[PDB]
């Protein structure tokens, strides 16, 4: 007890351990006198924690070459224009992947700076269903792909991406990074809100290849060029210090949970037990999604009525569980298994649906 | 000891018990089951706070009607750009006071932006002298006029700011906001990084005349226009959630300070108690500023030559000093003394002021 089921969506759960080990050394860190937070960014101790956080990422990563990962405010939405400044061009289209509310809100802000094209949708079938990467119409004068690898809000994901060639592969991992192992190499570039699955809010972290971001657009603000970034190793002004060295406490706790392929399975189980309530509930519970499309962050599902998903919230609230609320605009419920989320918050999650169905029948 | 003689410039020194407080409800904040970071920023529990911090700093400012407490990412710098972003229209010019380093890097932005114009300099004087407000000379089709009422770097602070009349005053507040009290109605925007003075690096409070944010330019990015967060309370994507929890723990410490005329008063003491031991050198430590435009928050002086600078860092590190090292650009020392600077730091500077000056003499 004293530690509530949190299935909230993001900000969401961190590690017992790293939450424990960031308290002990508080107010002093490693006997120097003073917080982390107190030092200044330039200084050899945040350097230090600055830099490793970067080494750490990818080491996770399996070690790629040729790509920097930057330290930028302004969370994820931020990136939504950055992107297009950076990287659309006059004589170019963006292209898009609509697969939900997140892949919207990323092409609303692109065509504020330019040309736009939607590659391939899944709303014509509610975003139930994600697009096949054969459906994937590439334009020849296209600036790069962007798509979201995890929709948060729907409970869609990708299982794999498709290969771009000369077209930089661009994603928006908010939701899902870190959560399983895949090729960057594939990528130009990826971001990701660090609130969802990394840790604290108000950092965003960019892994971006080097040879895409050398020179960027000088009519552009310092602050929204990613050279800046780059050129001074995110240091430039600034940085989000306490959320930089919380980011780097959570990457040495998925190390020690086994890497990326670690969490991988641990996540794996306690998707299938949440689904399996689910699928063996004879239709009370209903998913919001196509099997081949569920995700194994954000899991979405409906009662019989709306009423009885509002009994659901209360009950379950009044029992412990936070954040089980679906998102206003979909409605339902979600259950958010981010990293950070034990196996037993699930367990105790499926004892609950299973007791609840029961007091309703 | 175990807790450093901290005058870093920034990030800085917070307040041992609001760092004390922050630990003891890290973990389990308010026996709700998870911490500040792990909760939703539209639930009740965290918008509680978020709404707090903004009530009490108004409060502090002697409760102003009018005006609006915004939490943005980015820094300061990121408002050196949106600022003429949300204001510069064509036909109009972007009017700064040039008096140091941070006024100069605000009006680099507003090139990019628009027509801009210098309205006083103190360059003629390496900075030394500030600009006195009728020397101020503001244009007819003047978007708004520009200051830097603290700078950082060469020492150099406003006693007090110009009527502009019907053209907006705006001013980085950045290393000085809160810690004297001042006639708020005078600016139409007001911003300062959190870092510097207020706590935490990762949150940009700015504080805003409604009036001149009811409508921002359409054309801009959604994060970019500050009716974004006016209309949507800041809340619009994650805030830095953490960040605004530290500063509300903060402006509670400076009521029990007294409020902004209490620390005012103290930070005077620590302020004459160094200018003190400067002026009474006979030489040995000179001011980098005329004794007029002297800052209470950043203190700049040298020593006679600039090996002498050296051996005054080093010594003062082996003892215990952090952040003496002037800035690169500048050279010599500073001595940031911020609100939570205790005047027991300033007491002991001052002897080491002393002891050095005579085992070199
Ligand atoms: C959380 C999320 C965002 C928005 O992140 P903010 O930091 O609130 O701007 C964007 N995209 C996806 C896929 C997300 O999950
Ligand atoms: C600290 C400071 C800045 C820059 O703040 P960042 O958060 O690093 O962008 C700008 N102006 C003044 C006056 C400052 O003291």
């Amino acid at each position: 007890s004293e530690r509530a089921y949190n299935f909230n969506a993001g900000p969401a759960a961190l590690p017992l351990e790293v939450l424990e080990r960031a308290q002990a050394e508080f107010v002093d860190y490693q006997h120097t006198g003073m917080s982390i937070m107190e030092m200044s960014h330039r200084g050899a101790v945040y350097e230090a924690v600055h830099n490793e956080a970067q080494a750490r990422l990818l080491a996770l990563l399996g070690n790629p070459t040729g790509y920097k990962v930057l330290f930028i405010q302004g969370g994820a939405s931020t990136q939504f224009a950055m992107i297009p400044m950076n990287f659309l061009k006059e004589g170019q289209t963006a292209n898009y992947v609509m697969t939900g509310s997140w892949a919207s809100k990323a092409l609303k802000e692109a065509k504020l700076i330019g040309d736009t094209h939607v590659a391939a949708s899944s709303e014509a079938s509610n975003y139930m269903t994600l697009p096949k990467l054969q459906e994937i119409q590439l334009q020849d004068n296209a600036a790069y792909l962007h798509l979201t690898s995890n929709e948060t809000i729907e409970g869609a994901q990708f299982k794999a991406f498709p290969d771009t060639g000369s077209v930089p592969l661009i994603g928006d991992m908010s939701s899902d990074i870190l959560s399983r192992p895949f090729d960057l190499n594939q990528f130009g570039l990826v971001y990701a809100g660090a609130q969802k699955n990394l840790g604290p809010s108000g950092v965003t972290v960019v892994i971006v290849r080097e040879d895409l971001v050398a020179e960027s657009p000088k009519h552009l603000p310092t602050m929204l060029r990613y050279d800046t970034y780059v050129k001074n190793n995110s240091l430039y002004n600034t940085p989000p210090s306490f959320g930089i060295y919380m980011v780097n406490e959570v990457l040495k706790w998925i190390e020690e949970r086994g890497g990326l392929e670690g969490v991988q399975q641990a996540n794996r189980k306690k998707a299938s037990l949440i689904y399996d309530a689910i699928d063996q509930s004879g239709g009370f519970y209903r998913g919001c999604v196509d099997v081949d499309s569920r995700s194994d962050m954000n899991i979405t599902f409906r009662l019989a009525s709306e009423e009885l998903e509002k009994e659901f919230v209360k009950a379950s609230e009044q029992e412990g569980f936070v954040g089980l609320k679906g998102h206003r605009s979909v409605g339902g419920l979600r259950a958010s298994i981010y990293n950070a989320v034990p196996y037993e918050s699930c367990e105790a999650l499926v004892q609950f649906m299973e007791h609840f169905k029961r007091s309703r029948g």
